[PDB]
């Protein structure tokens, strides 16, 4: 991988390998999503991170996912090439967002694109806050001034607000619990878990019959590695769905999120 | 990756990924065998699989893991490139072997090494038989016909028997169900999901204290998509051992019996 030439956004080519697919030996959306991490974390580290900023190191901050919105039109299959780009930029004082762009490395053609908000928290209290100053400053210097957006038409779907689901629901897995190879290098619970556990509770013979073409995930509080989560799943249409996270104990939300699907 | 010159063994690089490694930034055990996975399944395609051979497809037969056995000396960092070589022989008529050496591929050193013995299972009946004299000639075009092991060695680890835990064990974590992530194209689990779930019963004391240097692991039944499992250990011994037992939640069925050596770091 590689920055691009004008130093404000990066490019990485992935091989799709043979235990990343699913039943159409095409990629499956958690490894569409483990890629678009991977791509993030090399550029943060070719404009030099640490992912904090000298600043954040100094005040104790950290960005959490906020929103995550991934937008497929063709999975890549079984050791085909994918090229991803991404880039970052500010959004004032209330977070960052980065965005990223699927292409086939052989045809050239977009085969989806993806945006992803964040916010600031202060990493020993949890209190989420404001960028300062010093944090936007360091960022203008790898962001492009001007705005890109790989959402840009208005209304689109990734800005939507998500309501919470009613109990009952009309599907469920309960007593989904994280295991070693869930966690981060900090032992914290990897962001793409969380779209696994959402999908779990969509029936099978919707994942047999249909693909997925559009996810949005807000993200509300941290899976502990101890605790368990229920995945809630009611349809509300293409094939639509409303989806909830919620602790097993005291029903304490963690997520939400909505899926569309297409018959194949 | 490519085939070697000889063409009988295969050679590929991985760049060690952000989401594949554990606390020390280092890939961890399960990272390490899902590309001994990968890396076999490009070889099966390079030498013409479709990982059935053309006899195996039409007599409905297909492989099994019957064991793996890892050693790790060093675990590649965040970032690093790791080249592994692999190769396959016949072991008559009792099954298959795959064996895996693992290299830092800035100094050529050896990082580690595996091997994994597979036995014929007929895909419909799931029973298992011997090798046919025409699945043999289809792997003597692209094995070895000279021996070529990676544990070469006369009392190595990977041939040990290894015993049933008793109960009561010292340590468990229950009710482990594989996701749709744990399943493979063809929708079963994965047999990376299997070293995971040994793993879970370890005290996390142990993991922060220790590096896993060799893994034993037995295969012995399948964990369905609506199985759900429990992972038994118990400590056998600078360096620690433990026992392992992976069994059906409900019945107590055993579907994978185990070992694990560790040295403190
Ligand atoms: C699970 C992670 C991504 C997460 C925690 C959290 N807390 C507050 C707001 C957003 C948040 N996101
Ligand atoms: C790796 C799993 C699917 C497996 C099932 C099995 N059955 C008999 C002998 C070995 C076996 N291994």
């Amino acid at each position: 991988g590689s920055l691009t030439e004008d130093g404000l956004s990066y490019k990485e080519k992935f091989v799709v390998r043979s235990y990343e697919v699913g039943s159409n030996k095409t990629a499956t959306v958690e490894t569409i999503a483990n890629l678009l991490q991977e791509v993030g974390c090399n550029h943060a580290q070719s404009v030099g991170f640490s992912a904090t900023t000298t600043t954040m190191r100094k005040l104790h901050l950290i960005w959490v996912t906020a929103r995550m919105h991934i937008e497929i039109y063709k999975y890549p299959a079984w050791g085909d090439v994918v090229e991803i780009e991404t880039w970052c930029q500010s959004e004032g004082r209330i977070g960052t967002r980065r965005d990223w762009i699927l292409k086939d490395s052989v045809t050239g053609e977009v085969t989806g694109r993806a945006t992803s908000k964040w916010v600031m928290m202060n990493q020993d209290t949890r209190r989420l806050q404001k960028v300062s100053d010093d944090v936007r400053d360091e960022y203008l210097v790898f962001c492009p001034q001007e705005p890109r957006l790989a959402f840009p038409e208005e209304n689109n779907r990734s800005l939507k607000k998500i309501p919470k689901l009613e109990d009952p629901a009309q599907y469920s897995m309960i007593g989904l619990k994280p295991r070693r190879a869930d966690l981060d290098m900090n032992q914290h619970v990897n962001n793409v878990t969380y779209i696994g556990w959402v999908l779990e509770s969509i029936p099978q013979e919707i994942v047999d019959t249909h693909e997925l073409q559009v996810i949005t995930l807000d993200y509300r509080r941290e899976c502990q590695q101890d605790d368990v989560v229920d995945s809630l799943t009611t349809t509300t249409s293409d094939s639509q769905f409303l989806h909830l996270l919620r602790l097993s104990g005291d029903g304490q939300e963690i997520n939400r999120g909505t899926t569309l699907w297409r018959k194949k």
